[PDB]
């Protein structure tokens, strides 16, 4: 599922991610268009052999398992296809857990290169929220 950019956010904040961690609603966003373009079946996969999962791109090293990727300790104890659903529950589950690992939202690379520090609410513009 391609997800509207008011509809990932509505999504989001009714998962509980609206200033999770202290990280508005626009960061968790912003960190998705440029993840997965908001695009549940996202999948890319890294250097190291691992994957990166969804809306959010979870990594299979150490958040969820697909079976191809040594070393892989399933934290979020899931599958990685469960993280490709429109329903976006098990990626908000998860992103709950990453987020909380310490260095923050820092996890995604994307976030913290392309949205921390600019003006991310800009991202929830025009949404009904």
């Amino acid at each position: 599922k391609v997800f509207g950019r008011c509809e990932l956010a509505a999504a989001m904040k009714r998962h509980g991610l609206d200033n999770y961690r202290g990280y508005s609603l626009g960061n968790w966003v912003c960190a998705a268009k440029f993840e997965s373009n908001f695009n549940t079946q996202a999948t890319n996969r890294n250097t190291d052999g691992s994957t990166d999962y969804g809306i959010l791109q979870i990594n299979s090293r150490w958040w969820c398992n697909d079976g191809r990727t040594p070393g892989s300790r399933n934290l979020c104890n899931i599958p990685c296809s469960a993280l490709l659903s429109s329903d976006i529950t098990a990626s908000v589950n998860c992103a709950k857990k990453i987020v909380s690992d310490g260095n923050g939202m820092n996890a995604w690379v994307a976030w913290r290169n392309r949205c921390k520090g600019t003006d991310v609410q800009a991202w929830i513009r025009g949404c009904r929220l």
